[PDB]
């Protein structure tokens, strides 16, 4: 399967890889697929690309 | 953030709606988006319309 | 432009052109794109395949 | 429902904010989905990325 | 890369597997891309479900 | 149609602008689609932002 991830930038490469891993994992122990399969791509994008609900997303940090 | 699933068909119902929720978590725990940033959406396709290095994917039966 | 909207099952023709004429005139005024380059895209799926938040979304009936 | 608008680079902050709240109005008032289960992302890149019948397109920069 | 296909549906089996083929084909011979990182993603969808420049494409039959 | 290209960042302008031509060429003699219906799309990204059953890509350089 292919999973498309489209998330606000600002996140580490470690953090990035562990998205992908934690959702391939997903993938193959909910529906099967096995691991070969799966095709995980990451798109980065400002807060302000995110309207949702018609408000705009804030820029990721990390801090709180 | 917007999570695409582009999967096979022939999951039941329980199935999907558990990736999801895998999903859901896998993308809350790993880059700190809250849940209520997280969009899911999932998209079923015979086996025939995957083509993954040349070769069609075989049909998804829950049986192997 | 190429604007793909995945939206739920349900809706009548009319509505879904409705729609997709409505969102080439506000990407045309909005942000100046020429009618000759936008391209709209409409694919539905259930609503159990929209799943917001950790929430699987309801059909759609037209009916409220 | 997820709307993806793949634009050409070069408009302003105020013209993507604008072209997302005119498409979750259009998407709201013709097939009657709830301003809280829309979702627009824009993702912006260089118009030869945008390649239509074999041509690419100009650069957008609203000069006229 | 992932290269996703929106196409009208009404194509053969066969012509679709053509389609998949030739376009990993073409992208690993203009780009260089490995055949074993090539994933061809088809999805149909009516007619209707297109408008391109504010018009519905007709229907795909074959037929001519 | 719409054919959208997600493929690692480090081509050149000609290598990727082949690509779109021999994709249109290929969508056009194989599913029957007129030239002036095709819109393909490409994105770029870094090898990272790829992880196929779990791994990353390499970044392309085109080195061999």
């Amino acid at each position: 399967p292919v999973i498309q991830c489209d998330i606000r930038q600002g996140r580490t490469a470690e953090q990035k890889q562990a998205m992908a891993e934690a959702i391939t994992r997903a993938v193959h122990e909910t529906i099967g697929a096995p691991v070969e399969y799966i095709y995980v791509l990451i798109r980065e994008t400002p807060g302000a690309h995110h309207v949702k609900a018609g408000r705009t997303l804030p820029e990721y940090t990390g801090d709180g």
